[PDB]
């Protein structure tokens, strides 16, 4: 009974994230996407909206579910009986930042972290940059799930 | 039925490698350590010796086996019914190098790659540096499995 | 007929920037320095001040002009019938950041980005650090053009 | 008589910091730990609390003294008749940031900077991450000096 | 009349290279692709074979020419009345290596270097890795120009 | 009583190295430049030549001496009753490499390593690249001390 948690703010989920979800879901029996609620940033979408967007985009993944999360990620992981985190990485800078978190998380709770390399086609997409470009009129429709994109257009208009 | 391959030259296997093996074996139903034979470098230990050293060091891991490998790693992986590779990373430089390989391997064969961060205590150990230091008389006994260390002393004397 | 846009906040312009301008102006028929303004973030110098400081220190570059703008850089570029951005880089971290921006800008508008390595002498110079150092009385006279240094000291007092 | 300044917010001091202090005190005739006060960012501990926590953790270092500092670091260093800064580095991006600061500090005041590599065991610890983890109930006792940990428990209640 | 040299071994040219060539030819009045000959390392293709493969792949670039080159690159550039090199970059370590070469080339001869970021789709391709993969039966047809791929099959038999 | 060892192959010594020597000599009571020789790899200059070139360019540093050695650097250090190594760093890549070496050297012998940032002017300078450039006739006169430049040209002819 293997399993992994995929955390993020996902504000909104991108095709880069979806690619990671698909790859995690192909290698672990159970995947939980953890939408991390931060009260020190509302962001663009509500936690409810983010969850909904991810659920819509992951319907073809039978072994994946989506839940909101607060507090220590390692507590989220262990309270669900798991002890692995899966995250995507774009750059060596990402790796150095996530290395520190991964080692801390292993130290405090025995939770391991597995990283995957970004899909080449989505190397430059981040939720933040997608929102920024879209805000000023750039076409990001090829970078986001179809559902998300329409919802993003809504938030701007 | 999940599974992953852990490749390397392992000449010899270190405690850094063993840590990765243990972590892979804890998260996948089946782990295969692939000792990659290169004819353009005999190295210090024979493929047979490397395999033996890994088997000795991994006896407490029931779901791990060790095999030699040649040619395309993705062929090794797919011919055994798997499509995941697990490798440890120490630095952002490691990540950039392995990112390219991971993306190539996904492109040519659909095989994914999962990375784990090195254990902090073994951040500086590599097979090559361990051999170099030992060759000049430095004590690397805390960096290698007990079995390996004695075998290394043998190869030097 | 060839041309490029050199963007930045230039608050204020430094000798590192001027080196980039000179090198761009030597290689393309026209160069536009784009002073990009955040209408929600004032910065130290006004737009007219930033432009004046750049003009005064680029008087010997006949094919360079200075204009301000806001919003998407690729719109500024394309509205002038150009298709190239030129930016200096100091570090691998700069490169990772700017590579993602460049790939996004090419994706959304087909605009290309050319990078140039910092002059060794100015590799540690940034507008932000120069302002910070000067705020606490450090001597940054050799890092800024004459058109800038005393105006900066004036702002701070 | 050789000497160096070890600057930081140290809010609170960690075992990573202490390792740097010990190694600096072993190599320089005198070390001054400079606890840097920032008026706009009151941390978790007051400057006096931070100084006392460092003094307790460095009781066996007779050539190391602890003082509060404000303003331009190279002024602090020169006002005490010294000309060197010592800082620990964990990652390549630590180095890129500190290299530019070191080159700037050498340019503006002739003060040099010596770096040491983190101890492997503490490569992932930072004051900020330790505080964050502790705030949400994580056990960071193995990452901080005994005394600090007791005080940290106190501030969380 | 603006111009730049695009140097490499191009053994063989890849779609990553071609993307750089196209973008350079779009921005400079002339581009010379310099196929660098190294007497001690005969690659897979002869210099003449490499030149013909590039000519076939760049047939639609009328301002781009292909020549063989030997010796100091900045001599090659200056002998053709040019003063700029253009190269593609994939990763931060590509940048660190090329930054030092670019600074050296500017110091010794006044020749500048412009970099472009890789196309996302080809970020992982290199001539060396494509050859290695192909040698062991991997399909690299989507990574190389049509013609190159046919010739590559030929050299493997 | 304080002291440090500055190691390298110094084949030949460059202005980047001399900058590091000067800074080390300003901060510790004694500095030993350790010319480390590979008895299986001749290099361009003999040991006596390397030492002579360093002595001639460090005559104004009364507390610096030059000695050759081989094998483990930590043995060279400890045999002189010292416990510190000082090395310059140019890039994050240098840092990742040297951090692993420093941690290994501390592990096996308790010897510490202090790093210093390259002078901006010499950030792109290395013995290897200087030799390569000079081999093909590039002007490296401003990158090497007078004690080195013409001797290098002599070797090449
Ligand atoms: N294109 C991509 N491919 C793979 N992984 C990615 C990609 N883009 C982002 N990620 C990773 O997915 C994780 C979730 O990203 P998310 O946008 O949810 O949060 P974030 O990166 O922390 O951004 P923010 O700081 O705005 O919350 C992050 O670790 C991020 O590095
Ligand atoms: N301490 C460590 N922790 C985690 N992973 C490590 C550690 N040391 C090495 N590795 C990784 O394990 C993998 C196997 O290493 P191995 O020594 O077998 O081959 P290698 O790194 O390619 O060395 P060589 O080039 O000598 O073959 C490599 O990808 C390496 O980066
Ligand atoms: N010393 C330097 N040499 C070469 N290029 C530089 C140097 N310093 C900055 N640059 C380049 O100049 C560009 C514009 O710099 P500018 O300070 O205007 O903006 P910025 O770096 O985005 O800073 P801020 O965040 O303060 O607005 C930067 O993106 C960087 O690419
Ligand atoms: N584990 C560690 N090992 C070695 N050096 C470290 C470690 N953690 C931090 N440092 C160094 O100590 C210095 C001071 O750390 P401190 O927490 O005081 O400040 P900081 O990192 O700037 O944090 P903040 O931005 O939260 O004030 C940092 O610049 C860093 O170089
Ligand atoms: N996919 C890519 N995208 C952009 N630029 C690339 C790509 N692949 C290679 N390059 C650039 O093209 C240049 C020439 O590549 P080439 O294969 O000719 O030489 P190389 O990388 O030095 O290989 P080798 O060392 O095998 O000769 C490289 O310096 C690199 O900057
Ligand atoms: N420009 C520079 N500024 C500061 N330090 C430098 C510079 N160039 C080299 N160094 C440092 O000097 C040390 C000794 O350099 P040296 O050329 O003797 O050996 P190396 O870098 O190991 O080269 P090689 O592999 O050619 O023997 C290097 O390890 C590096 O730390
Ligand atoms: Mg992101
Ligand atoms: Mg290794
Ligand atoms: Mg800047
Ligand atoms: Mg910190
Ligand atoms: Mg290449
Ligand atoms: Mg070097």
């Amino acid at each position: 009974m293997t399993g992994a948690v995929c955390p993020g703010s996902f504000d909104p989920v991108t095709l880069g994230h979806l690619d990671v979800f698909e790859r995690a879901a192909a290698q672990f029996d159970e995947v939980i996407v953890a939408v991390l609620i931060n009260p020190n940033k509302a962001g663009m979408f509500t936690v409810d909206e983010r969850i909904e967007m991810i659920r819509e985009s992951t319907a073809d993944l039978p072994n994946l579910r989506v839940e909101s999360g607060q507090g220590l990620l390692v507590d989220f992981v262990r309270e669900r009986g798991l002890n692995a985190i899966v995250k995507g990485l774009r750059t060596g800078t990402d790796f150095e930042y996530e290395l520190q978190m991964a080692q801390m998380n292993k130290h405090i709770a025995g939770v391991d972290t597995f990283f995957v390399a970004t899909a080449p086609a989505y190397s430059f997409v981040s939720s933040s940059l997608a929102k920024e470009v879209a805000t000023y009129g750039g076409d990001v429709s090829a970078l986001l799930p179809a559902s998300v994109h329409q919802r993003l257009l809504g938030k701007l208009r």
